[PDB]
């Protein structure tokens, strides 16, 4: 399960579309800022990472419930991903970039509890604007 969200996290880090494939499965969900990714689509954004060449680093990480929080720096930007893993398996993913502590706070409190990625994207929605 931590092997599952560290892969995610360094596939990133790394840009490195082969190994998100190997960690994600079709039924994977990922919300970027509000946009919408499902299954291999989370494979083509780390191929936009690789083919944009600015660097994805992680610096730290916190683990609650089934919700892992990643605090990455790109290259600086602060970019939060945040997972739910469920049967060794990656189900939803939020990216976030330059947000506050209590956004991070409310979204893990809503992947905890296995939220929709509708009511995921509302809720962000209606938190940035
Ligand atoms: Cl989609
Ligand atoms: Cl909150
Ligand atoms: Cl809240």
């Amino acid at each position: 399960e931590e092997k599952a969200a560290r892969l995610f996290i360094e596939a990133l880090e790394k840009g490195d579309p082969e190994l998100m494939r190997k960690v994600i499965s079709p039924d994977t969900e990922m919300l970027d800022n509000g946009r919408t990714f499902t299954g291999d689509e989370v494979v083509e954004y780390v191929k936009e990472i690789q083919k944009r060449g600015e660097q994805w680093h992680l610096r730290r990480y916190t683990k609650r419930g089934n919700v892992w929080l990643f605090e990455v720096q790109v290259d600086t930007e602060q970019w939060y991903v945040i997972i739910l893993v469920r049967n060794g398996r990656i189900k939803l993913v939020v990216i976030l970039t330059n947000v506050d502590e209590e956004i991070l706070k409310h979204m893990m409190e809503l992947m905890q509890r296995n939220v929709p990625i509708e009511e995921l994207r509302e809720q962000l929605e209606k938190m940035l604007s």
